[PDB]
């Protein structure tokens, strides 16, 4: 569990993650994209590009960033209690996407590196510490929804 001292950490700096949704969406899924090419080959809609130029231009990728990042946000505020927000996105994520557990992982860091980049004041050690655990639970209970129905591997 979290101690309500760490979901304030994740929570601070998370507001200023909102100053700039689109921003920071547009960043974690490129860093995903760059450093795990795999990944890529998962998204039917974005797969013919081919640079981080490409990458930057497309419209329609910021506009998924702003998708990805206010679902997170809104599981985030919970503080753990994020069962109704949660299953809808393993059912469709395992069943739908196909998505490997792993995978979240991946995109975990992602977002830990954009946060150090663009946050560094409010993105101490900390508060490095208290991310990673709230994405821990977050795969942790995820990971489980995918182990009933057939996917956790
Ligand atoms: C923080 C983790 C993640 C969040 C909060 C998230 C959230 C979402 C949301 C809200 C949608 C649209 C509704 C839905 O289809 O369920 C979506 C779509 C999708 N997600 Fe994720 N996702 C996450 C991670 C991933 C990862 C790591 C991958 C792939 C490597 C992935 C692949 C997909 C795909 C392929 C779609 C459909 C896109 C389309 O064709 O429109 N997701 N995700």
């Amino acid at each position: 569990v979290l101690s309500e001292g760490e979901w304030q950490l994740v929570l601070h700096v998370w507001a200023k993650v909102e100053a700039d949704v689109a921003g920071h969406g547009q960043d974690i899924l490129i860093r995903l994209f760059k450093s795990h090419p795999e990944t890529l080959e998962k998204f039917d809609r974005f797969k013919h590009l081919k640079t981080e130029a490409e990458m930057k231009a497309s419209e329609d990728l910021k506009k998924h960033g702003v998708t990805v990042l206010t679902a997170l946000g809104a599981i985030l505020k919970k503080k753990g209690h994020h069962e109704a927000e949660l299953k809808p996105l393993a059912q469709s994520h395992a069943t739908k996407h196909k998505i490997p557990i792993k995978y979240l992982e991946f995109i975990s860091e992602a977002i830990i590196h954009v946060l150090h980049s663009r946050h560094p004041g409010d993105f101490g050690a900390d508060a490095q510490g208290a991310m990673n655990k709230a994405l821990e639970l977050f795969r942790k209970d995820i990971a489980a929804k995918y182990k009933e129905l057939g996917y956790q591997g």
